[PDB]
């Protein structure tokens, strides 16, 4: 019994800078999707994709612990995510940038409430990594981990505007 | 600066497993290729892929500790991994099989003759995981590790035929 | 003049199994779509793809002699089918498993009320084959034959859901 | 048990118009290629392709029966068929133009020397149609059949040239 | 800083032929589009494709200067353009044919109402020539030229039907 | 008579600065290939691609007037060219950076020994651009234009290396 997952797509990910630190973050539609946290109080941050740092405007902080970057418009990304119409919460892809590396990882996951539980492979940061479906299909954002265990954010497309 | 690599293919692996346990293999050319120590004395090994588990038979043995299986001809996977033209050993993107889960991971490689080291994200069973350059084309199999570093030995299209 | 079609997706085919006998199904969103007649008041199903049986449920059986199979969670079709946006009726592609063997045919066919009609070169068993535009597309779901005459039932958006 | 052939490829069809008759070709390189006895004598032929009519040039006939026409330069096929690296001729996938119809199919195969025969749908003539394996690569061209029963000549690489 | 744009299309365009002269058309869904003053009055039109001319209906004349023709039926593009959702009018793609050949240029854009501003390469014919966004997506129907500047009519989904 | 060209590829294209100017680039291989001249005497270029300079070794300078660069480690472009197999030089497809902008058009072209004549659509500087046949494959490096003429000296595969 393995995991095999589709449409893993790491082309889909970027790093955000910020005086305060560094998280994941990845491209849906217009936007750059990260945690909250990442982005924190900040109106622009610092985008890193293939090499080159954008300057991005902070767009949407809604309740949950998401945060939405307009995708500077010099910035073409190679591939995005998309949200899931069926989700299945059972299994999941994790893709992240973890210091220098890449870290993509499937696991099994638990839903609680609004907030999904799986197994990670670093204990270093992995905010804002997309929480990935078996089609590749974007079901969460990563938020944190205690010990090889990861927590993150259901999202759905209603949390991307008020 | 980070690894932000390409062509990353996970459909071009499968679970190799043998009565002394599991390892990863990978499609290329008509052959599935794997680690030596993962086929040990089976001349008939199984192969799952995409949940469905076949029976295949060892082709050939080469010095290096390397393995190649001819791929079932009812199993027709997704993806197969070319070998590189012009090798860039300085970056790596491994890809395997992990108990139930796949582990994909980049990192900075060193050459020491026809070995490849390179920094792991599990201490766990990685033999016979492809190590391909930063376009996808399979560099090395990956052996052993000491910690989290592994230690790949490096193929060549030579290798293939007696 | 030839019937030159376009985007033929067999991987987006499977067979279907119960106890009175077989049938063709098709992948089309997160169902399998088949005739009624092939599921009859069978609430689970087997599933042939890619050398892999499955054991489905069901979902749903509207009025028209059409049932939709939820695709198992861990079958993961290569291909799936659409619905035609602007349909043209005025030809079609069928592809069907008929025993071993993959078929595919174009046809000149006629619409009438929720009936499509067509030749067809054999007259195998074809119930559930998916009837398509010249796009690739799928039109209706293929009923039965009389005697080379085959007649399918029109699949609509609608037909999804109650 | 089924026959889940791959990468069929319709538009890389054409039909060649002679005074004699008609017949398949098909685009492989820069040519199109069809069984000697669909040319014959003629040093010139008319192709029909995505409803217009070209004339083409008979280039090469070798001592097999298979017959090379340069494909004229302001046709611009969708598709071309490679020949088979490792060919497996156990079965194929059979694809023809029979009348105004597509006709695509499966079947078991055997090898007799440089001859392949293997089982047709129709016994309606499929001269100069490709006869693939199950990974879409041409093995052989239609020349005749007997009943339910086709033959074909295996093709090489070598027979493209004298 | 140079406009390195994406998703270009030449396949998605014909050119369109009547008593009173040429223009460029695309094709989008099931139409092909162009500015009303390369239809006129004309309620049928001529089109070429891949060196095959076409007899076609003009389907639907809307307020703005935009005309939808109905796409042949025999006549099968190998590409289409779709509309964009969040349109960036700021720099664009434009794509024709002039005389007998291909001219693609970039440039910046000024939006104002209903109309579009942009630099063009040639002084030439471009009329009913597709506007596109940086990532190949229809956002206007070029109109005219005063100088080396063009002038277009924004398109909208609406603007397809009454 | 229009020409309808495939397989146009402006993500192979990159923009080479010099103390002395600047040129077209275009990627090949593991290499950019650019005009002679464009590098001069130069060992050192810079290399400018979706908004990142990049610094770039001069890898090849044969008795042609065409340069090879060898493409930087961190520099991972989209698309690269390949040459042709049986070139028709019949008919063209330009791609160039001239100054902000993109620019590719379609030219019938005449032969001079190893150079090659075509109309062009800007008078402006496009030195080193590829020119390519109807299906997008490299047959020229654009050396310089007269007015609107361009002239290219072709290339072959043993140009690459002595
Ligand atoms: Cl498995
Ligand atoms: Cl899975
Ligand atoms: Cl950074
Ligand atoms: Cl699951
Ligand atoms: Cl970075
Ligand atoms: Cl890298
Ligand atoms: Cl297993
Ligand atoms: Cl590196
Ligand atoms: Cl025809
Ligand atoms: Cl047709
Ligand atoms: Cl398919
Ligand atoms: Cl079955
Ligand atoms: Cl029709
Ligand atoms: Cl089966
Ligand atoms: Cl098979
Ligand atoms: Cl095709
Ligand atoms: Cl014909
Ligand atoms: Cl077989
Ligand atoms: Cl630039
Ligand atoms: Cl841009
Ligand atoms: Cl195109
Ligand atoms: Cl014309
Ligand atoms: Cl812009
Ligand atoms: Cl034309
Ligand atoms: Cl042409
Ligand atoms: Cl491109
Ligand atoms: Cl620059
Ligand atoms: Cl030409």
């Amino acid at each position: 019994k393995h995991h095999h997952h589709h449409h893993i797509k790491p082309g889909a990910l970027c790093v955000i800078d910020t005086p305060e630190g560094k998280g994941t973050g990845f491209f849906s539609g217009n936007d750059i999707v990260t945690a909250a946290h990442v982005v924190g109080n900040n109106t622009f941050v610092n985008v890193c994709y293939e090499g080159l740092m954008y300057e991005a405007k902070v767009r949407y902080m809604p309740e949950k612990d998401i945060a939405f970057i307009t995708c500077p418009g010099d910035l073409h990304p190679t591939a995005r995510l998309k949200l899931s119409k069926n989700p299945d919460y059972s299994c999941v892809t994790v893709m992240a940038y973890v210091n220098e590396d890449l870290v993509v990882s499937t696991a099994a996951a638990m839903v609680y409430g609004n907030t999904l539980s799986y197994a990670v492979r670093t204990q270093d940061g992995m905010s804002g990594a997309p929480v990935c479906d078996k089609y590749c299909r974007v079901l969460a954002v990563h938020q944190t981990n205690t010990g090889y265990t990861g927590g993150a954010v259901i999202i759905d497309p209603t949390d991307f505007h008020p």
